[PDB]
């Protein structure tokens, strides 16, 4: 109801108390996937002329308590959109007014390096902040999430309501080797993890966004801002970066089925990647890091490995009223996993143990 | 007078009307050089909780206050410069950009370096990509006019006899050659400029900041902002870029004579400079430009020549409260020679020995 949202807004949003409802417009947006979102603006020419009204819907092994807990922190250290009012059934957020980057704009060098700078600022919070919540899992999520979403997929598949059983089946086999592949012949341990960090900040443990795609990067007047932290959690730095690199391939701004376009060749070239990683490290390490340095050369090729984590994760996720062909999209991510793995091999990036330690 | 500043603030700043005077603090800052600046804050925990109160002072012969104000208001209106909350004949109320100034060392940091290149690019394109760009702003570059204008202001001061006469004298001789050196064997002309642009965006005519040093770059929560546009005006893109590069050398945060430190070797390395212009070009051109590409290899070399404009402009400016303007001048002059000497030894000069090949 509009009047109920307007009453809630004038009561809780500083400055809105005395504003007549006739100057307030509530307009629901349906670009979301779970919650009821509204942009509430003041139409008469206030620190907050526009706000984002979020009402929690029921989400499709998902824990809403942890996601909210993480968001409130990020909101408090001023990374995520500011929280103006916070209640059980929803919240009032600062409206980040800007245009979401396009898939093509990612190719632009000035845009690329700004995101790498932002990702870096977000990554270091778990090691450079005294106020970092201790209760947040200190272990990477990449594997847990995959196993968790793998099981959700099975359930849906058994629901049998049209997937490429041959591809899907091969992916289920690959998952068994997935840890050895990322950890270079060894299964995951916090031990293996700390040792790997010694070789490349790619295996550094950071607080990752985990879904930093172009539609989650808003281009404001003076900067680009990140949104949608629903998948944010500690993870290998390389995982988060490789995922961003992958979104270079997927354009979700299509109006005809399957309602997304993909171009494998669009995956960012090696030079662009190195510029990204140089700026990233300059940010996380606070020192002059440039593409010609060996820490970049190593990390760039290491980050390539984590690209498979992205294709598999969002594949299973895609399987686990709005226009999107989730099944066809999963087929694509899986397809690209196979392809990328062949490339990493032919390029000598896989297996890790054949170069990383030399 | 505090009370007077607070009256003007409460009356003109949205939301401040009913705020009690006891919640407002006016504290004057003295980092400036000409005007009376105040940071007015609401000490009780508003769109504008802090503002900048600027009172216009009398500027030190050919200075034009009307053109500067005219240019600032436009920049403020298109949201690049600090917002203007209230604008009157004797001063303004500015949006207070709350952030810390960059340090001279911080410029070396790659992530910082590329944000300024991006920011510079956004500012540079306003003369070609904005329909509302004022037609009344000079369309010619200012580099030479300024050097000549300030040369004459220097003459005056020198005669006032109150400096290194051997260097100063050599510098005056070099100026006569300056146009040919920058335009590759020719004196300046608009058509000569249009021709040069075809060879490198270094000779592109843009709206330059012209004094983009670390102290004019403030780090906010989410980005680095540019301030102090009193020298802004059309110019060769390369000049503005080469000036930023030069500031890598000079640190004005020193409290002992001569109140500034300098390290010639701190000039940004070639790789960093290329990183800079790649990001710059991508912003101005809106395409994927990277250090590998030829357009960069060439512009970066061209940009190196404009460094001499920077050393000379500010050396003269220095001649024309704690600061030793005389020693600073000797320094920029000493570096002009040193740099010009290196440019020649590197084959960068003269431009006509390569640029057109
Ligand atoms: N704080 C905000 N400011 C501006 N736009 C927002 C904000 N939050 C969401 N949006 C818009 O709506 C979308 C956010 O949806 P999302 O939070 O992903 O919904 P759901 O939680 O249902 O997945 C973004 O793509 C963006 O376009
Ligand atoms: N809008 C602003 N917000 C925050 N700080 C400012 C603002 N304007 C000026 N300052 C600070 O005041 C200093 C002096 O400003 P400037 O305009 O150079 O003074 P002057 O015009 O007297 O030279 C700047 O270096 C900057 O640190
Ligand atoms: C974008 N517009 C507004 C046109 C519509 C968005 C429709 C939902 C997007 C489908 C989910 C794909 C996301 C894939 N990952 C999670 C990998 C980003
Ligand atoms: C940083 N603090 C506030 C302590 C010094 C401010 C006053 C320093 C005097 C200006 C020095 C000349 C500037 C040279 N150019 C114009 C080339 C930057
Ligand atoms: C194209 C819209 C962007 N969406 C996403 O990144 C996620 O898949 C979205 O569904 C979400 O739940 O955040
Ligand atoms: C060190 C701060 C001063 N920097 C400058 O470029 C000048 O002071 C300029 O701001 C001026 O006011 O002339
Ligand atoms: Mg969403
Ligand atoms: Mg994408
Ligand atoms: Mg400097």
């Amino acid at each position: 109801d509009t009047e109920i949202i307007i009453g809630i807004c004038r009561k809780n949003i500083p400055g809105w108390k005395e504003i007549n409802e006739s100057y307030i417009e509530v307009k629901q947006i349906f670009s979301g996937l779970t919650n009821q979102l509204f942009v509430v603006s003041i139409v008469n020419e206030l620190k907050h002329p526009r706000i984002l009204f979020r009402i929690y819907g029921k989400h499709v092994f998902y824990d809403s308590k942890v996601e909210l807990d993480v968001f409130r922190y990020l909101s408090n250290i001023n990374i995520a959109p500011n929280i103006i009012a916070d209640f059980p059934e929803g919240r009032i957020e600062e409206f980040i007014d800007g245009e979401p980057l396009t898939t093509k704009q990612l190719q632009l060098t000035h845009i690329c390096v700004e995101v790498a700078k932002n990702m870096g600022s977000l990554h270091i919070i778990n090691s450079k902040r005294a106020d970092f919540p201790s209760r947040f899992d200190k272990e990477p999520i990449l594997f847990k999430r995959i196993y968790l979403w793998r099981e959700e997929a099975k359930i849906q598949v058994s629901k049998n309501n049209q997937i490429d059983k041959e591809l899907y089946s091969k992916i289920l086999e690959e998952i068994d080797q997935l840890e050895e592949l990322i950890m270079g012949g060894e299964k995951f341990s916090m031990e293996r993890a700390l040792e790997l960090k010694l070789y490349s900040p790619a295996f550094s443990l950071v607080f990752a966004h985990n879904d930093l795609q172009e539609n989650n990067l808003l281009q404001t007047q003076n900067n680009i801002r990140m949104i949608d932290y629903e998948y944010s959690a500690i993870n290998f730095a390389g995982a988060d970066i490789a995922n961003y690199f992958c979104e270079y391939i997927y354009d979700y701004c299509s109006e005809k089925q399957p309602y997304f376009k993909f171009k494998y060749e669009d995956y960012p070239c090696e030079e662009l990647r190195k510029l990204f990683i140089s700026v990233y490290l300059s940010q996380t390490l606070q020192e002059q890091v440039m593409p010609s340095q060996q820490i970049v050369h190593i990390m760039t090729k290491a980050v390539e490995v984590f690209t498979l984590i992205s294709h598999i994760t969002w594949g299973l996720w895609s399987i686990a009223s709005v226009e999107f062909d989730f099944t066809e999209y999963a087929n694509t991510r899986f397809t690209h996993y196979l392809q990328k793995k062949k490339e990493l091999i032919d390029q000598g990036i896989l297996p890790l143990n054949s170069w990383l330690f030399n």
